[PDB]
């Protein structure tokens, strides 16, 4: 059964693909293909798993795994690892408005980021996340490397069957 927290969160249940892009001042711009899977285990948190890869020859580029947690019907913690050393721990809110939810989070809203010995400076990130009925969209704004908070990468993934 889905526990009662996560009913505003029920459309995200599911297998998502689509495509994205990014950047930032110290690297050359790319795209990317995008997998991500969301599920529960009968908890007030969906399981969330990410896979991306090169559009030209498929090769992976990043990966993040974790979970969402409602922190009473309203709020989020997003908790993930990252296969670059890095932790974070995202908090925020969402909204339904009718077939749209939207998801604000940041590790500036009593978040964390964590750093392995051998990480990039990752100082901050925020999440804006949109599900528009089959439609999962986002952006990603980055503080990190002493660059200011600004977009690192933004997708657009669709409901699989
Ligand atoms: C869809 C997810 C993501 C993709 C496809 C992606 C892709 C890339 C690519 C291709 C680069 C440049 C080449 C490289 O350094 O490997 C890069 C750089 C970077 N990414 Fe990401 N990234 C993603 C998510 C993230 C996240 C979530 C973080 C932080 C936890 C992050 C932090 C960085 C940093 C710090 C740099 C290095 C900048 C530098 O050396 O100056 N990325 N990313």
């Amino acid at each position: 059964d889905l526990a009662p927290a996560l009913q505003a969160l029920s459309p995200l249940l599911g297998s998502w693909a689509g495509r994205g892009a990014g950047k930032y001042p110290t690297i050359r711009p790319f795209e990317y293909l995008e997998e991500v899977v969301f599920a529960h285990v009968g908890k007030p948190f969906l399981t969330y798993t990410q896979q991306t890869r090169a559009v030209a020859d498929g090769k992976p580029l990043h990966s993040e795994t974790g979970y969402l947690r409602v922190c009473r019907p309203g709020c989020v913690e997003l908790v993930l690892a990252h296969p670059s050393g890095i932790t974070e721990i995202e908090v925020g809110t969402y909204s339904v408005t009718g077939d749209v939810i939207e998801l604000e989070l940041s590790t500036r809203a009593d978040g964390s980021i964590g750093l392995a010995p051998t990480a990039k400076e990752v100082t901050a990130l925020d999440r804006s996340y949109r599900i528009d009925g089959d439609e999962l969209s986002y952006s990603l704004q980055m503080r990190a490397v002493g660059q200011p908070l600004q977009d690192h990468l933004a997708a657009v993934l669709h409901r699989q069957r």
